[PDB]
C-alpha cells in the first residue's frame, strides 16, 4: 500500500536528513526548511497568480509561509485515494553551503517536522490538514467558507534531526528572501519576527 511506501519514504529522510535538505548542524538545513516551502509559492508568484508571500517566524520557533495565490490542489486522483495537496505534502546536499543546495520537496520539510499544518484556501472553503513527521492525523477536510484563496504551510522543525542551531536567524531569512524577491522580479515578500517585532518587506518593480 502507499501508506507503507509513504513511511518508508519518510523514514529515509529522517535517517539520512544531511542528505536531503542540508547540513544538520550549523544552520543550513533548518534554514533550507524555510526556503523550500518558499520557493513553490514562488513558482505560484512566477506563474502570475500570486502577489505577496508571508513569511512568519513566531515565538514558539516555528515558521508560517503563506501566499495568496490558488491554493494547492484539492480533489482526490483516482491513482491516489487521498487528496492531491497530501500527494504533494508526503510523497518523495550534505555538504552543499548556503545557494549550491539543489530544492527537494516540501515532503521532506514534512518529514523533518514534529508537526506541520496546511490550510488551503480554495473554491470557496478552507481546507485543514495536520501532520506529524509526514504522518497526517486525518484527511485533508473543509473547515470553512471563504471568497480568499492562497496556501499556507506552518512546521515545527523536528529537534530529533536539527542540532545546535536550532533557532531560526532572521537575518539569514532576511538576506536570503531579499535574494529571491530580486532574482523573481515583481513578487513582494514580506517577513515578520513575532520573537521580537522586526519585518522587512522586499520587492523589486
Ligand atoms: C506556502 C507555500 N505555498 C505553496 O506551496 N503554494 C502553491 C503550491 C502549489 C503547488 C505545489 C506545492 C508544493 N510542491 C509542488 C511541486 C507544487 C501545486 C499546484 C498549485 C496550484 C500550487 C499553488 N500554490
Amino acid at each position: 500500500s502507499s501508506s507503507i511506501k509513504v513511511l518508508k519514504g519518510l523514514d529515509a529522510v529522517r535517517k539520512r536528513p544531511g542528505m536531503y535538505i542540508g547540513d544538520t548542524d550549523d544552520g543550513t538545513g533548518l534554514h533550507h526548511m524555510v526556503f523550500e516551502v518558499v520557493d513553490n509559492a514562488i513558482d505560484e508568484a512566477l506563474a502570475g497568480h500570486c502577489k505577496e508571500i508571508i513569511v512568519t517566524i513566531h515565538a514558539d520557533n516555528s515558521v508560517s509561509v503563506q501566499d495568496d495565490g490558488r491554493g494547492i490542489p484539492t480533489g482526490i486522483h483516482p491513482e491516489e485515494g487521498v487528496s492531491a495537496a497530501e500527494v504533494i505534502m508526503t510523497v518523495l546536499n550534505s555538504y552543499k553551503v548556503s545557494g549550491g543546495l539543489h530544492g527537494v520537496g516540501v515532503s521532506v520539510v514534512n518529514a523533518l517536522s514534529q508537526k506541520l499544518e496546511l490550510v488551503i484556501q480554495r473554491e470557496g472553503k478552507i481546507h485543514r490538514q495536520i501532520y506529524e513527521h509526514g504522518v497526517p492525523q486525518a484527511p485533508l477536510a473543509v473547515t470553512g467558507e471563504t471568497e480568499k484563496t492562497g496556501t499556507m504551510v506552518r512546521f515545527w522543525p523536528s529537534l530529533e534531526t536539527f542540532t545546535n542551531v536550532t533557532e531560526f536567524e532572521y537575518e539569514i531569512l532576511a538576506k536570503r528572501l531579499r535574494e529571491l524577491s530580486f532574482l523573481n522580479s515583481g513578487v513582494s515578500i514580506r517577513l515578520r519576527d513575532k520573537r521580537d517585532g522586526k519585518e522587512d518587506h522586499f520587492h523589486y518593480e
